[PDB]
């Protein structure tokens, strides 16, 4: 297991524009296109991201290309964020994949808002952090995915994905 395989399980792969769990236009492996309710706007952003007139449809390869860019951006976002970097650097490799997952889902900002949990993770208080992490809109809205990520921080193993 690794970060790619992990997010590929949590996000799925769809070659035509679809709405995600929040009703926003997305494509591929969880690539958010726009929060706008306009399909045309979505189609606009997709073409711009791909570099061709796609007509709302992309290939497997193109999806994978966006995904790689998205994972890279997520990592870079963490490393550049002053509240996140220290936590991430204190973690082992598995737990770091959990942190990248959360960032890919909710954005750096979002994650940077879990103050209390960030601190517990940094102190290595796993059980305590897992309980605090569950007290969130994130967990109530996508509970099965949240449970998988939380178990990953809790145990430091890939069992929830096995
Ligand atoms: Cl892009
Ligand atoms: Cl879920
Ligand atoms: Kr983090
Ligand atoms: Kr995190
Ligand atoms: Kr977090």
């Amino acid at each position: 297991m690794n970060i790619f395989e992990m997010l590929r399980i949590d996000e799925g792969l769809r070659l035509k524009i679809y709405k995600d769990t929040e009703g926003y236009y997305t494509i591929g492996i969880g690539h958010l296109l726009t929060k706008s309710p306009s399909l045309n706007a979505a189609k606009s952003e997709l073409d711009k991201a791909i570099g061709r007139n796609t007509n709302g449809v992309i290939t497997k390869d193109e999806a994978e290309k966006l995904f790689n860019q998205d994972v890279d951006a997520a990592v870079r976002g963490i490393l550049r964020n002053a509240k996140l970097k220290p936590v991430y650097d204190s973690l082992d490799a598995v737990r770091r994949a959990a942190a990248i997952n959360m960032v890919f889902q909710m954005g750096e900002t979002g994650v940077a808002g879990f103050t209390n949990s960030l601190r517990m993770l940094q102190q290595k208080r796993w059980d305590e952090a897992a309980v605090n992490l569950a007290k969130s809109r994130w967990y109530n809205q996508t509970p099965n995915r949240a449970k998988r990520v939380i178990t990953t921080f809790r145990t430091g193993t890939w069992d929830a994905y096995k």
